[PDB]
């Protein structure tokens, strides 16, 4: 893309916008873009580089840029030729976390890909028209599964009689549950959620035995106690893998 008398400004997700060094008659400034392979256009009361861009494909579909006043934040939307039934849609922001959503013919999301500022992802798949679907949670080293409903998102894992489940509500809070069929007082776990600490305590015949901590970087630790039940030992490990979950719950 190329404009006349004209200043090149750096945006997220390595885009780029044209605007004009000076404002026109009726005080507004011109704007141009090329964003996968189609050129977009539009004006702005700001001189910075925010606004909005728009253009057609060559199917009839509609195009639509919107960069925020503070250039902090990206938004590129693919309508039907409508111009309100979505086909796509993509946002970066600057610390380069970023969301990519799919939609079916009647404009219903059906897959959502999520990255983290930190690396971990969040992939949904098989979106029904009744907010259902499959759900996994990509970590360092290993990956969890579970389900998608209407309330909130839900990862498992098992081992023997024993099922840990890993909820995320929709605005991203993490609590954990714990539940074993096993009859035996000799070997039956149950646990503790601390809500301030984000940590699950383990039980077996009224002792302590472990710790597990659910951190702010999207890891998991383990620390176990002392054969009184009563201090904990040693330090605490970064788990690196799905078996050494499943070696915590045994």
């Amino acid at each position: 893309s190329h404009m006349k008398n004209s200043v090149s400004v750096d945006l997220p997700g390595s885009m780029k916008v044209l605007v004009s060094k000076s404002s026109n008659a009726d005080g507004k400034y011109d704007l141009i873009a090329t964003v996968d392979a189609l050129e977009l256009s539009g004006t702005s009361d700001k001189n910075n580089g925010s606004g909005v861009l728009e253009g057609v494909k060559a199917d009839a579909s509609k195009v639509k840029l919107t960069i925020s006043d503070d250039l902090g934040q990206t938004t590129l939307e693919v309508f039907k030729s409508d111009g309100s039934t979505l086909v796509y849609k993509y946002v970066y922001s600057k610390d380069k976390s970023y969301t990519y959503e799919y939609f079916n013919e009647k404009g219903e999301v059906s897959y959502k890909y999520i990255y983290r500022a930190d690396g971990t992802r969040l992939e949904y798949t098989g979106i029904k028209s009744d907010g259902s679907g499959k759900a996994k949670e990509v970590l360092k080293g290993y990956v969890l599964e579970g389900t998608l409903t209407a309330e909130k998102t839900t990862l498992v894992v098992k081992e023997g009689t024993v099922t840990l489940s890993k909820n995320i509500s929709k605005s991203g809070e993490v609590s954990v549950e714990l539940n074993d069929t096993d009859s035996s007082a000799a070997t039956k776990k149950t646990a503790a959620w601390n809500s301030g600490t984000s940590t699950l305590t383990i039980t077996v015949n009224s002792k302590k035995t472990k710790d597990l901590v659910f951190t702010s970087s999207n890891t998991i630790t383990v620390q176990q106690y002392d054969s009184n039940g009563t201090s904990l030992e040693g330090s605490a490990v970064e788990i690196t893998k799905l078996d050494e979950i499943k070696n915590a719950l045994k």
